[PDB]
């Protein structure tokens, strides 16, 4: 194709690589090229994109135009008829807790967001789009299929905006399409400081030169920190209870307040981000703002990447981890670290894995009130169960002690997200997240099934049998089938996620191989990994080394009763330990000094 690089932002590159700390866009990180990795650039593309007309239209646009002489079926259709299901008796993972679902939702928001178009500054149209349905621009409907029972109550389709795109916003062609990632590529706690200057400046406490990070001034938890509030209108927050009027949290990541246990998960994380910039200060009384606000942010990077790679990881892939993530061996330079378009999809595996309550207990692990266990809808843009009802330690104990949902080909995604999502400005808890997946892989020009099989090494089933035998469900490759006509055909969500996990997994074989391919890339193409001689101290490291979840826990709440191996499914109190007996982070090893 031979040609030169486009950009939405100006590559203007300030480099300079002699401080000892990442920059807030990801710019920086590779000194050969900049640009690779940072924010608001294209996702990469590891296979050039599929698009109905080669360069922006999504398959199921044209409504004659096929995909290999098929109608693409409806996201809504294959939905209802492949991931729906009524029982939630029997769904849930006897050995992963609530904690492995939130950290895989954690760790998504720090590498990639694709943000639905006008990425911009403020107060946009008045749209037409949820008014009458109709398919044009941005504008992509998902549409009922007949006997869709929200036909009856939710008039003719479910809003979706298509995604923003690079060299910009409303027109363009002869080069196909590029979705854009808004954060940082690199696994660089981008969710808690932010991946702009101009967010990152503003989360920050600049009042006192402790290199502190901006706490909530209305409201305590028990004495702790919560989230500054976002004072931005409309909030969804305050649009969920007015009554109430608590409006969402302001992160490093915009999507925190999106439901109640990832909000939770960032008020701990900004919390150890104080508590580290609090305890350098001790070792080290003459260092400024600024320096301990790095140190802390730095350490803080260090911890989000070892619970990942660490613990996380290796009960996602299993037997696969090895295999595409070997040990470690420095930093590489000729590696792409970028996120893909595909890794996008194939990261919301998740989706799979979200139950349908959410439970608040109490120090004996035992209910907490009478209302303690919440269905989830109710919990998306929910912050004031957060303020004015508990504070985070009886949700932190439900991620602790209840369970993750497990995948299962006949119970897909709980109804909580398939027929009741909250999506902001859109008023009901009535849209479908499956519909939007695969809405959104269309959107991205996805290669489909089979395409990424390719990729990844590994058969591509033709027909029934072959589709039977890859997915070992008879009934469910014939709903495929009787949908898709083709397993070239099927969306990557769906095919992926429809696969048996391997061994020791939660994912199968072509999700371990995408996903695997991925976190391999931003590791071993990040300058600053934690790991990288030269980024800490030996004796640094040896004291990173002992970080866990469970320690995190410890020390930025009051519970006192912890697992040892917070992902793991465990139960109170055969499995739960003492605070006092789990590793601490030892920080002595950052002491140093002038005069
Ligand atoms: C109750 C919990 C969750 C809710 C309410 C939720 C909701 C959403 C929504 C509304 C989107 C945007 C869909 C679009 O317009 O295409 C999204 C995307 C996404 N989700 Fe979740 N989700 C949840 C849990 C998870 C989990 C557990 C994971 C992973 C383990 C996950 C990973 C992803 C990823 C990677 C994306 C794409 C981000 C991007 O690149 O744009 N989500 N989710
Ligand atoms: C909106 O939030 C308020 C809390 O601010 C909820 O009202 C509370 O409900 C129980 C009922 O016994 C009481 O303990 C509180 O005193 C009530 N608080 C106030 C301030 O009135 C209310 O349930 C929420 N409403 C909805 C629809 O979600
Ligand atoms: C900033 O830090 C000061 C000094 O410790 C603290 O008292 C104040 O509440 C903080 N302000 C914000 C907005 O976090
Ligand atoms: C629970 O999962 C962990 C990691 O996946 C594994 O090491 C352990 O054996 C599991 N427990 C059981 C009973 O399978
Ligand atoms: C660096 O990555 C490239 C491309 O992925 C690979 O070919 C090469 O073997 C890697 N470097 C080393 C030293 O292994
Ligand atoms: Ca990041």
């Amino acid at each position: 194709s031979w040609e030169v690089g486009c950009g939405a932002p100006v590559p203007l590159v300030k480099c300079d690589e002699n401080s000892p700390y990442r920059t807030i866009t990801g710019d920086c990180n590779n000194r050969r090229s900049p640009a690779l990795g940072a924010a608001n650039r294209a996702l990469a593309r590891w296979l050039p994109a599929e698009y109905e007309d080669g360069l922006a239209l999504p398959f199921g646009w044209t409504q004659r135009k096929t995909r290999n002489g098929f109608r693409v079926p409806l996201a809504r259709e294959v939905s209802n008829k492949i991931v729906g299901y009524l029982d939630e008796e029997g769904v849930l993972d006897q050995n992963r807790s609530l904690l492995f679902m939130q950290w895989g939702q954690i760790v998504d928001h720090d590498l990639d967001f694709a943000p639905e178009t006008e990425l911009g500054s403020n107060e946009h149209s008045k749209t037409q789009c949820e008014e009458y349905c109709i398919q044009g621009d941005n504008c992509f409907p998902i549409m009922f299929p007949k006997n869709d029972p929200k036909l009856k109550t939710q008039g003719k389709c479910m809003p979706f905006f298509r995604a923003g795109f690079v060299c910009p916003t409303p027109p363009y062609q002869s080069l196909a399409r590029e979705q854009i990632n808004a954060v940082t590529s690199f696994l660089d706690a981008s969710l808690v400081y932010g991946s702009e200057p101009s967010l990152a400046s503003r989360l920050r406490n600049l009042s006192s030169p402790l290199g502190l990070m901006a706490v909530n001034q209305e409201a305590w938890d028990h004495g702790l920190a919560y989230l500054p509030f976002n004072n931005k209108k409309p909030s969804p927050c305050e649009f969920i209870n007015t009554t109430a009027r608590v409006p969402c949290f302001l992160a490093g990541d915009f999507r925190a307040s999106e439901q109640i246990l990832l909000a939770t998960a960032h008020t701990l994380l900004l919390r150890e981000h104080n508590r580290l910039a609090r305890e350098l200060k001790k070792l080290n009384p003459h260092w400024n703002g600024e320096k301990l606000y790095q140190e802390a942010r730095k350490i803080l990077g260090a911890f989000i990447q070892i619970i990942t790679f660490r613990d996380y990881l290796p009960i996602v892939l299993g037997s696969e981890m090895q295999k595409w993530i070997p040990p470690y061996q420095g930093y590489n330079n000729s590696v792409d670290p970028r996120i893909s378009n595909v890794f996008t999809f194939a990261f919301r595996f998740g989706h799979m894995e979200v139950p349908s309550t959410v439970s608040r207990l109490d120090e004996n692990y035992q209910p907490w009130g009478p209302e303690a266990e919440l269905p989830l809808h109710t919990l998306f843009f929910n912050t004031w169960r957060i303020i004015k009802d508990g504070g985070i330690d009886p949700l932190v104990r439900g991620l602790l002690a209840k369970k993750s949902k497990l995948m299962n080909q006949d119970k897909m995604v709980t109804s909580e997200l398939r027929n009741k999502l909250f999506q902001p400005t859109h008023k009901i808890h009535g849209f479908d997240l499956a519909a939007i997946n695969l809405q959104r892989c269309r959107d991205h020009g996805m290669p489909g099934y089979n395409s990424w099989r390719g990729f990844c090494g590994l058969s591509q089933p033709k027909t029934l049998k072959g589709l039977q035998t890859v997915l070992k469900n008879k009934i469910l490759a014939k709903k495929l089938m009787d949908l898709y006509k083709t397993p070239d055909n099927i969306d990557i969500w769906i095919g992926g996620n429809a696969e048996p996990m391997v061994e020791r997994g939660r994912v199968g074989p072509l999700l371990a191989c995408l996903l695997g391919r991925q976190f391999q890339q931003i590791r071993d193409g990040d300058r600053f990994w934690w790991e990288n001689p030269g980024v800490f101290t030996e004796k640094q490291r040896d004291s990173l080394q002992k970080v866990s979840f469970s320690r995190l826990i410890c020390d930025n709440t009051h519970i006192t009763k912890v697992p040892l191996h917070a992902f793991q499914a465990n139960n109170y109190p055969h499995d739960f330990v003492d605070c006092s007996t789990v590793d601490k982070l030892d920080l002595s090893p950052w002491a140093s000094r002038e005069n």
